[PDB]
């Protein structure tokens, strides 16, 4: 049984500005764990990681049906498994979370299906 | 069980040009209620609304494997889009997202 | 029951750039059947056909959870059915495969949901 579906696309450029404008931006979007990875990356890759996590958390909040509003981003965590696939390690959901992220040089995309 | 799946991506500029060419475009793509909402918006936001509804209907049509006036996408109190009308009696899981340049729509039909 | 979900987005210019730089790119990515339709196409359309198939194969691999590692691209095939929709004619999966592809003049995206 499907209980939610949400997608999201981000332009990397705007995540770039957000980071540049507010030094606390990434700190507010990412969890401690996520932030540790964020710090091990540098130029483009660091922004791609951040943009991907933002995209995933947004897609998840929409899958939960919050339309305008969003769940706390600190209540959501996305890590990579042994194989490099991203998944939700933390989430206010108990069912199965099917997540997928893809990206180009300028955009990042995310899709979430919730199953009960 | 899933009985259908469709997605769509649209270039916002492409939706304008359309609106620019045959101006009767929007009236043909949107329903009355949808139009009231459209004509009450302006700037980038108005084109996004149109692109968003187009994209939503395209994805749904592809999910069905198949009239836009027969489809209507509104927004609930939470701001989330959803099909208020559609030639389908099961659950329609819809999601839309957009940037300054593009819009994407994903649809999953379930029974 | 959903057992896998994957998406992918591709900038057409990247695909165009890969064909230009590598003469046998298409041959490595497309099966004999796919290669037929491909060669019968020209310009942008040809690139878009190639990009979509690559996008679809990429989305399927993620849906399988393959992560960064990947399956044979020759082990996957995407043709068009009698209703004119793209589908996997060959895939190491025995359940239902839901595929959808879409593109602009600049990008192409694919979404795959695995069910059984």
């Amino acid at each position: 049984m499907i209980v939610g579906h949400g997608i999201d696309i981000e332009e990397l450029a705007s995540i770039e500005s957000a980071v540049t404008r507010h030094e606390g931006f990434a700190k507010r979007v990412l969890t401690a764990l996520e932030m540790e990875r964020f710090t091990s990356l540098k130029g483009r890759r660091q922004i791609e990681y951040l943009a991907g996590r933002w995209s995933a958390k947004e897609a998840f909040s929409k899958a939960m049906g919050t339309g305008i509003s969003k769940l706390g981003f600190q209540d959501l965590e996305v890590l990579n498994n042994e194989r490099g696939a991203p998944y939700f390690s933390q989430a206010p959901f108990s069912g199965k979370i099917w997540l997928s992220i893809s990206h180009t040089d300028q955009f990042v995309t995310a899709s979430v299906i919730l199953e009960e």
